[PDB]
């Protein structure tokens, strides 16, 4: 039946915190109608920086229903960050991400 948005989320909350100028991935469970785990044309994610510029994510699908969102902050500050299934957001989206220079 494919993914449900309403039953789809982040992996944790590491997300909410991230560095500057290093590579950055976050993990998302899709999960169908029912709640079960899959087994991505139906999948959008979007991040944009602190300057309302977007960057780039790529999206590599995983087994069993985890899709890999990967993306890399250039600047410190508060990102944007959405995830769509079938044009709806995601549980716990829109969300921020803070990334330091740390």
């Amino acid at each position: 039946s494919g993914p449900c948005a309403k039953n789809s989320s982040i992996v944790g909350d590491s997300f909410k915190k991230a560095i500057r100028e290093r590579q950055t991935v976050i993990y998302v469970q899709l999960r169908d109608a029912c709640g079960d785990l899959l087994s991505t044309s139906d999948v959008q994610a979007f991040v944009i920086s602190p300057d309302g510029s977007t960057v780039e994510v790529t999206m590599t699908p995983r087994e069993n229903g985890i899709v890999a969102l990967s993306y890399y902050p250039s600047i410190e500050g508060s990102y944007t960050l959405n995830i769509l299934v079938k044009g709806t957001p995601i549980s716990g989206c829109p969300t921020t991400m803070d990334i330091r220079r740390g």
